């Protein structure tokens, strides 16, 4: 992984992303359940804690959970298989459930208070859209749903830039999922076979089209 970025754990996925995930930016990963999107989030929550030589930023994590995504048992396994102390890794993941889209937005707006006293380098939102989709139903509420989501993405981008944090969010295709303003780096995941998952990058403004295969292992993800 390159200077100032966080390695995903997979050398081929890092290459596809131009050297790993960036701070001061939003990486948005699309896929169905089983595609590896949440496995990648769990892996990043450990990788960011590593020193720069090993692909991290010695940073803490904030995890905003909108649908029971976070598995501390998985973090413990990944940490153990990457030579880290699992209890220390968990102590540096600030977990917060978001009960609705308003609460999800407020959690982001209030997050920087805890960032002056500890060095955070990663904010995960898993998932970005589940509350927005369940709360704003039909054509009569669609414009408001997209405006609210765009405002949330602007808040995340501001936080990312002010505190030098990588923002990593998950999503699902449906064109319900496309916004008028492109606030993120979009990565599309799909499930393969034999432990493999495939990532595709198709419309990045400063990265060419590409694809990468990675594996789900006891180390989280790797080639």
């Amino acid at each position: 992984a390159t200077i100032g970025r966080i390695s995903t754990g997979s050398k081929s996925l890092d290459k596809l992303l131009g050297g790993g995930i960036e701070t001061q930016a939003i990486t948005e990963v699309f896929g169905e359940f089983g595609s590896g999107k949440t496995q990648l989030a769990h892996t990043l929550a450990v990788m960011v804690q590593l020193p720069p030589e090993e692909g991290g930023l010695n940073g803490s994590v904030m995890w905003i959970d909108t649908e029971n995504t976070f598995r501390p048992e998985r973090i413990r396994e990944i940490a153990q298989n990457r030579g880290l102390d699992p209890d220390e890794v968990l102590k540096h993941i600030a977990y917060a459930r978001a009960f609705n889209s308003n609460h999800q937005m407020l959690l982001v707006q209030q997050a920087s208070a805890m960032m002056k006293e500890s060095r955070y380098a990663l904010l995960i939102v898993d998932s970005l859209t589940s509350h927005f989709r369940s709360e704003y139903i039909g054509r009569g509420a669609l414009a408001e749903r997209q405006q609210k989501l765009a405002k949330h993405l602007a808040d995340l981008h501001r936080l990312a830039n002010l505190y030098d944090i990588a923002v990593f969010v998950t999503n699902q295709v449906q064109g319900g999922h496309i916004l008028a303003h492109s606030a993120t780096l979009r990565v599309y995941l799909r499930k393969g076979k034999g432990g493999k998952r495939i990532a595709r990058l198709i419309d990045a403004p400063h990265l060419p089209e590409g694809e990468a295969v990675f594996s789900i292992t006891e180390k989280g993800i790797e080639d």
